[PDB]
């Protein structure tokens, strides 16, 4: 098996860690479960992933920027009808897929946050299950109050309900990688962007070692109107960003409605 790997990838003639551990790819499969839309995956790589999908009964789109493997997509997934799209990920329409889809994916650690946030944007999806790096998934679920809370945590609790499932090790891929990865399963509420909210995080994040009331202040939030908005809410008048989940930060948003 670590032997068909490599007699695959030396049949036709081959860079990146292959998700190809047959155990756990029961386990996303699982996790992405009901396929009640159709499946679009990024990086499908050998096809691993692409065909535990398609034997579990998914509909799949995999998009894959790496031609060189057409090929091997081709004889790892015969028997199973597919759609191989050539694309770079983040170049694909993503803006276009049927609403109701989901997203099923081993994610690079480049193209993660980027293409998830995207797609939480477009509130197209019912469900997106994917495999990051771990660290990326302790952002995304993060709670108040540590330090991989920030501005993505209440980006994504926005957007969508989130989880993150287990871990999968080095042993899951082929080359191994040097780091944990995580499986994460966001889930869309239909909420879309809050244009004027992420202003507001976004701002109260910047000056990471300040006081929510002196960061918001360097941003040019008007001084006397903070004090009064956070102390109309109950806050304590030396609060920190990292203190205030999602609803708070909807409360103080109307709080500071015009400031602007």
């Amino acid at each position: 098996s670590p032997q068909s790997v490599r007699a695959l990838l030396e049949r036709h003639g081959l860079g990146q860690n292959f998700l190809v551990s047959e155990a756990h790819l029961r386990r996303i499969v699982e996790a992405a479960r009901p396929f009640t839309g159709p499946v679009f995956e990024v990086g499908p790589g050998l096809g691993a992933l692409t065909r535990a999908l398609l034997e579990a009964g998914a509909e799949v789109t995999a998009i894959e920027k790496d031609l060189r493997l057409r090929p091997v997509l081709e004889e790892t997934l015969s028997g199973l009808p597919v759609r191989l799209v050539f694309q770079d990920a983040l170049l694909y329409p993503w803006e276009e897929v049927p609403q109701g889809s989901l997203l099923v994916a081993n994610l690079p650690y480049h193209i993660a946050t980027p293409l998830v946030t995207r797609l939480l944007k477009t509130g197209r999806f019912a469900r997106l299950v994917f495999l990051v790096q771990k660290e990326v998934a302790e952002r995304m679920t993060a709670r108040p109050k540590t330090p991989a809370y920030g501005v993505l945590t209440l980006r994504v609790a926005h957007h969508a309900v989130a989880e993150r499932l287990f871990d999968l090790p080095p042993g899951a891929f082929f080359p191994p990688p040097k780091v944990w990865s995580s499986l994460v399963r966001l889930t869309p509420t239909g909420a879309l962007d809050d244009p004027g909210l992420f202003r507001l995080v976004e701002a109260a994040f910047g000056k990471r070692r300040k006081t929510l009331l002196n960061a918001l202040a360097a941003a040019g939030y008007p001084k006397a109107r903070v004090e009064e908005a956070l102390r109309a809410l109950g806050l304590p008048p030396r609060v920190r960003a990292e203190e205030l989940d999602l609803e708070a930060f909807r409360r103080l948003r109307e709080g500071l409605e015009g400031a602007v």
